[PDB]
């Protein structure tokens, strides 16, 4: 029993981590067969970044001026490519600890962790929701930017987020591994701000199941709804709306615990509407929704890697 | 900017997990050079651990009854001890993975990731504190034991904990990695309940600067106190004694943020006596204790290893 927000083991992705020097900017790249990507904006300095024209900066760079160092070695740079945001390093050695892995983009909603890095070397773990304004609440310094978010399924790494920027109230925002930004966002030192963010209706559902599985249960009620009643009610808390989709990712919990996810909902529709009354949940004096159905299952099953 | 629970990255203990087998009853083991390392009880049936005499038990065992899986290769044991409530198991392959390492015991506050494990394979990672009624709150399921915590230094892993069993209220016992349990528990399957815990108050001093460092500064105010009326007001509130090598620990985020330590000690006073008003701090709706001074300091200035 018990339940912690927990991220993946890190150890496949702290094998591909490398720093990329360019003139005097560093940050961090992701070495995967012979191939280093990294954010382009390494090839930026401070007063480029305010205004950047990537295609004109990277055409006055050539191979060798990229340092790409894998802990005390350095990987000689035999050529070099932009795709979106960004660079893609080719290099003459492979990777010997590339694990399996694919490139993914992941959903509003969808979790994953985070390897924290800075100069190629690893800080921390932790697990981040991409939010439905396409931010992470995630915790970067600089120097974090190539920072990679990830999660494995047996023994294959999905690389899902690379780090670039920090928007106003410290809140992240990056691209996944093709350069391709989460959101509206743009790679440029411009005043640019997330929408209003919304709650995570259906993790906030997996997390009930998860507090029923370990015994907290004192806020379920006697009732059901229908879906549409719910969804009615959740739109004023600024909850996202729950579909099918959703009612069919929670039924494993559901069936798990015999509660059915329309009762669950109700039970949901009470606390939105009453408060917490000074109680917690797992803990928790507030609902969580950076768990989705999945971290829950693997999380309480001991689902390993 | 941002703030979130961070592990330490697992990668150099994912290295040295390995599944100990006896009979039919499997955990985790850590290896080590060419010692592993597991909880005794891996030689009790279900029946035996409601009383078990391992001094017992183990006369009764030889070395091929331990059955060492590192992958799929079988790790051939040639000797084996026990020490205190863990058992040593030497095999004739020392572990290329094998990190520098130390056997550390902490102390009730400090806090150390948590890589959990199950059949010798990595679930999850996450953060804990040593309680100080010597539980932690951690994640386990069957056979999590084995499991280790640990802090890392540069290039240096200290190990720390080792999991044993579960007590009531989903809280977690086990040893350092010498086999001494923390706290009065014991490796048998009988009534045992921990202490009433405390607050670890030096933690939450920290997390408050963290927040003010992050620029969440609403509740500083403009008094200050002596620690003696702060440990007075403290006490009422469940929170350990704020002693001076307390005080001399948060120097370095004092210094830094420019607030004495005895200043925060009189917001976290106001805090204490009048709640937070329905507001959070990082985002927490209650005072958080488990990252300590140097947890914060790793975060917010990017510590690698
Ligand atoms: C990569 N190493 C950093 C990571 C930042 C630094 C502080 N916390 C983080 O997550 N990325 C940057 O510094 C990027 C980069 C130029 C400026 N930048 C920002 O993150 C800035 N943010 C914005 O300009 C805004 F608001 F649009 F997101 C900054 C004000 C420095 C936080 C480029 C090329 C976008
Ligand atoms: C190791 N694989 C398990 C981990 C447990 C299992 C459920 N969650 C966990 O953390 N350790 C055990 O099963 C140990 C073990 C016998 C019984 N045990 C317990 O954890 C039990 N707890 C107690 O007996 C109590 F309350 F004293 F802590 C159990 C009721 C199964 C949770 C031995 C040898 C102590």
């Amino acid at each position: 029993s018990g339940f912690r927000k927990m991220a993946f083991p890190s150890g496949k992705v702290e094998g591909c981590m490398v720093q990329v020097t360019c003139g005097t900017t560093t940050l961090n790249g992701l070495w995967l067969d012979d191939v280093v990507y990294c954010p382009r904006h390494v090839i930026c300095t401070s007063e480029d970044m305010l205004n950047p024209n990537y295609e004109d900066l990277l055409i006055r760079k050539s191979n060798h001026n990229f340092l790409v160092q894998a802990g005390n070695v350095q990987l000689r740079v035999i050529g070099h490519s932009m795709q979106n945001c960004v660079l893609k390093l080719k290099v003459d050695t492979a990777n010997p600890k590339t694990p399996k892995y694919k490139f993914v983009r992941i959903q509003p909603g969808q979790t994953f962790s985070v390897l924290a890095c800075y100069n190629g070397s690893p800080s921390g773990v932790y697990q981040c929701a991409m939010r439905p304004n396409f931010t992470i609440k995630g915790s970067f310094l600089n120097g974090a930017c190539g920072s990679v978010g990830f999660n494995i399924d047996y023994d294959c790494v999905s690389f899902c987020y690379m780090h670039h920027m920090e928007l106003p109230t410290g809140v992240h925002a990056g691209t996944d591994l093709e350069g391709n930004f989460y959101g509206p966002f743009v790679d440029r030192q411009t005043a640019q701000a997330a929408g209003t963010d919304t709650t995570i209706t259906v993790n906030v559902l997996a997390w009930l199941y998860a507090a029923v599985i370990n015994g907290d249960r004192w806020f379920l009620n006697r009732f059901t709804t229908t879906l549409n009643d719910f969804n009615l009610v959740a739109m004023k808390y600024n909850y996202e709306p729950l579909t099918q989709d959703h009612v069919d990712i929670l039924g494993p919990l559901s069936a798990q615990t015999g509660i059915a996810v329309l009762d669950m909902c109700a039970s949901l529709k009470e606390l939105l509407q009453n408060g917490m009354n000074g109680r917690t949940i797992l803990g928790s004096a507030l609902l969580e929704d950076e768990f989705t159905p999945f971290d829950v299952v693997r999380q309480c099953s001991g689902v390993t890697f």
